[PDB]
């Protein structure tokens, strides 16, 4: 327990799982939502996948 | 052509084409015929394989 001639300043990161709050004012963005396309992918005899 | 100390027991399995007869009484198995369905498998540029 002899103190050396230097001084150490120990640095560490700390990962913290926080819980944010999101505000967004009335009519902030504007969405142009279109009618979706449907495409029959799996032409199976057991079950069809659209 | 002098006998060794042992003998042998030669085992062959011999196949036979046999014409069979199958009896099966009426209402043996009940069936459910599903409707047949088509689907393309190998859609080659030369010829589509259904």
């Amino acid at each position: 327990k002899i103190h050396p001639g230097v001084a150490m300043t120990v640095v560490r990161t700390d990962e913290i799982l926080s819980e944010n709050i999101l505000f967004s004012s009335r009519a902030s963005t504007s969405m142009f939502i279109g009618t979706p396309n449907v495409s029959r992918r799996e032409a199976r005899v057991d079950a069809v996948t659209f």
